[PDB]
């Protein structure tokens, strides 16, 4: 019993799949002409118009009802065109013919069929073919057309906003996507999530035509929303160095200060925090941006006031017994002459602010780097690791792995991981006991042995890198982004532990499988829930462990792709951390529990190769023998799994020695003289010597030590110019050698020498050659100078480095 609305609508959707299993599938001058072909492509053209009048007109209602139950249902049983055969049709229409691909995009909407399996091939969801990029650009034009008609599902707002961000605005001055954005300011919830995803892309729109075009779609949204367009005003894009785009974002940040006064100061004094106030007006008075802009700065100091031995004790309370506040290198220096033999009495207390202890570490520091040593920085070593026991104390006695994707599944050991640790008070202290872990493992490599970290509170600074990067993971899954600030100061607090000889031999023991494991089920969960759109991947014994040893083979092959500076592949990681989560992946995979898996390239896995582990561990496999590397496409990755993550005790730096000498048809011997060069260099390294993240190879400057200094004026020369040359550094140099965010970050290694102690940045002031950028250390044939061969080695006229 067919219907007249069944028969008519298998005829014009059966007649799409004649004109396409032809135009793919047929060749182009064997049977047909190219005369021939202007018509046959242009009868397509002008059955897609038919289609879409039938659909959209309305007064075709019996056809339209018809095919959404058809392009839901399968063929029967194959004697169709079903949807899915079609559309395989379609996505090879993509580079030939690119205008009747946006034809087809308009259909699948039309039926209610948003499938997103189909939509992210056409719209790549984290030079170039130009031919896809009318089709990318085309179907998202009309991907949002479909969603400002019917924008009560909500399903489809919060999925083209968070992936398509860089899309989402450079498309503005477009009649649908102009009305997409309009409805979003008049929603109240889908407001607010627009505006958490350019803090992430922040990194991109900087060229002077994609930012002229955010201004316009931040311009009017929800006054319930205004209080984070405020804090994006101030902290990230008004320190352009465009003066009318410096002058434009002060036309748009004065205007939500006048409209929220007027309005009621219940809702918005909860929509602006007291503590979150105090944060801004920090930033702008150590930099120069309040007295550049005057009509911002009249307009904030109104809002608060309507919502001498001891003297000198009562005056520096009131900004630090407080909640929170922007003075913060102000406030450092107010605590400096407390008189000094009273630190612990007058900074640890009840409620004294953990953002006055982190930066409270740094400017301690300045004052040891030169002279005589610092009460500001001694005493506040002993406040920053008592406060660290006392949470590890509040978490459970045995640890087990933490797993995002079966969290309950376990057992009820995460009851108590919800209520002691869980809560929203005491979650604010992981991102305020997170700078104070930062700026204090940095400093170690040029502080005195009376500041090293103990040796008994070694163990419960090892625990603590695992706890607080499991509170970052808790609030992807609940509520949003941890502030994306805290997805930073977390993860420094992680580089640093894998950096050091002592924290570094603590994870790799036998009773920190638990805690190695579960830094690896959480660095993959921050890269994935961010790099990774929703239907893709990065690139194209218990369980936790081999759950954990095949999470780090993924990772390393993304750094390739996906976590490259500047690929085309990386411009969804919001590039703040490309430099935190790319010395991250390095040295994990140096672990013993890890390491033995990650040097097999993963055509050998595809291939029968799968010994017994056994190391007291999970997976301890044997090197790969000589015979699976005679082939090229076999032999290319191996090569690179063994220079990015370098090696580790010196036993293991024989075991690849022997592996490559068998190799040395003729694309098989070039390919492997180029693997020898690699070996010597990670014994040329000058710190550990074998870890490419910590360091980088030595240089010598063949520019000898100047005559100019050591004299009475001589000696003021060097202290003058050591200034200027720092914050350089923090603006022209590239940072190759320092993944962190932190300033006094000057590092050179070139050694003394017959090796000895490391030279510090400020000694050397110009010896580096003009023949390098600044501070970017690879090979670039100068690295050993003639000076320092003979020198070292006495001729003029933990390897056996001499041996290889």
């Amino acid at each position: 019993k067919n219907l007249p609305e069944e028969t008519f609508s298998r005829f014009l959707l059966q007649l799409v799949g004649i004109l396409l299993e032809d135009i793919v599938t047929k060749q182009l001058k064997v049977e047909m002409s190219e005369q021939q072909h202007t018509f046959y492509c242009q009868e397509l053209g002008t059955l897609l118009m038919c289609l879409i009048h039938i659909f959209k007109s309305g007064m075709f209602r019996r056809i339209t009802a018809a095919a959404t139950r058809l392009f839901r249902s399968d063929g029967c049983g194959g004697s169709f065109y079903t949807l899915d055969s079609l559309n395989l049709r379609a996505r090879s229409m993509i580079t030939t013919h690119p205008a009747l691909v946006l034809l087809w995009c308009q259909i699948l909407l039309l039926v209610n069929h948003t499938d997103y399996r189909w939509w992210a091939e056409v719209q790549q969801t984290p030079l170039g073919m130009c031919n896809r990029e009318i089709v990318r650009r085309g179907a998202l034009i009309l991907f949002c057309d479909y969603v400002c008609q019917n924008l009560h599902d909500s399903e489809h707002l919060t999925w083209l906003i968070v992936n398509h961000i860089q899309d989402l605005i450079s498309l503005s001055h477009e009649p649908p996507v102009q009305d997409f954005i309009s409805a979003v300011h008049r929603n109240s919830a889908a407001s607010g999530l627009f505006i958490q995803a350019i803090q992430s892309r922040c990194e991109n729109l900087s060229t002077p035509t994609m930012l002229k075009k955010t201004l316009q779609c931040l311009e009017g949204i929800h006054l319930s929303q205004s209080g984070a367009v405020l804090t994006l005003y101030v902290d990230r894009l008004l320190c352009t160095p465009f003066r009318v785009l410096a002058r434009m974002v002060d036309i748009l940040a004065c205007r939500r200060v006048e409209m929220l006064l007027a309005a009621n100061l219940q809702s918005s004094m909860a929509q602006l925090p007291m503590e979150e106030l105090n944060r801004i007006q920090e930033y702008l008075q150590s930099s120069g941006l309040a007295q550049r802009h005057q009509r911002l700065y009249s307009l904030l100091d109104r809002f608060r006031l309507s919502t001498d031995k001891d003297w000198y004790v009562h005056l520096v309370k009131s900004q630090c017994w407080t909640r929170s506040d922007s003075a913060l290198l102000e406030g450092a220096e107010l605590v400096n002459r407390i008189p000094a033999e009273d630190m612990n009495a007058f900074m640890m207390n009840s409620e004294f602010n953990l953002s006055l202890l982190a930066p409270c570490l740094s400017l301690g520091m300045s004052e040891i780097s030169g002279g005589q040593k610092s009460a500001l920085f001694e005493a506040a070593r002993e406040v920053t690791l008592a406060r660290v026991s006392g949470t590890v104390q509040q978490l459970p006695a045995v640890h087990h792995v933490f797993q995002p994707e079966l969290p309950a599944e376990p057992a009820a050991y995460w009851s108590k991981l919800n209520d002691l640790f869980g809560d929203a008070a005491l979650y604010q202290s992981l991102p305020t006991l997170a700078r104070a872990l930062a700026q204090y493992l940095v400093v170690v490599s040029k502080l005195p042995s009376h500041l090293h970290l103990p040796p008994e509170k070694e163990k419960d600074i090892v625990k603590f890198v695992v706890a607080t990067l499991e509170a970052l993971s808790w609030h992807l899954i609940h509520e949003q982004i941890p502030l994306s600030l805290d997805l930073q100061a977390g993860l420094d607090c992680c580089c640093l532990a894998l950096q050091l000889p002592g924290l570094w031999s603590v994870v790799s023991s036998t009773e920190f499988v638990t805690h190695a494991c579960s830094l690896i089920h959480c660095v993959h969960f921050i890269l994935e829930a961010v790099a990774v759109q929703p239907g893709e991947q990065l690139l194209s014994n218990p369980k936790y462990i081999t759950a954990a040893c095949e999470m780090v083979a993924e990772m390393v092959e993304s750094l390739q792709s996906v976590l490259a500076l500047g690929h085309k592949r990386n411009s969804g990681v919001p590039a703040f951390l490309t430099p935190l989560l790319r010395n991250i992946i390095i040295s994990l995979a140096r672990l013993p529990l890890v390491n033995s898996y990650t040097r097999v390239p993963p055509l050998v896995w595809k291939l029968g190769w799968s010994p017994k582990p056994g190391g007291d561990f999970g997976t301890a496999f044997p090197e790969i023998p000589v015979e699976f590397l005679q082939e090229k496409e076999v032999f290319k990755e191996f090569i690179y799994r063994i220079n990015t993550l370098g090696w580790t005790s010196r036993t293991q730096f024989e075991e690849t020695w022997a592996t490559l000498l068998g190799v040395l048809r003729t694309q098989i011997n070039v390919l492997a003289v180029q693997a020898i060069t690699s070996l010597v260099l990670s014994a040329m390294t000058v710190p550990v010597a074998g870890n490419p993240a910590v360091s980088c190879l030595e240089q010598q400057p063949r520019n000898k030590p100047l005559k100019a200094l050591d004299t009475r004026f001589g000696r003021k020369l060097s202290i003058i110019r050591g200034i200027v040359e720092q914050e350089i550094q923090a603006m022209v140099s590239k940072r190759e050698n320092i993944a962190t965010h932190h300033l006094y970050q000057a590092w050179d290694p070139v050694p003394s020498l017959t090796t000895g102690a490391l030279i510090s940045h400020e000694k050397l002031l110009l010896q580096i050659n003009p023949e390098r950028e600044l501070g970017s250390m690879s090979y670039k044939l100068g690295q050993v100078s003639i000076h320092s061969v003979w020198l070292g080695n006495s001729i003029t006229p933990g390897v056996d480095i001499h041996s290889c």
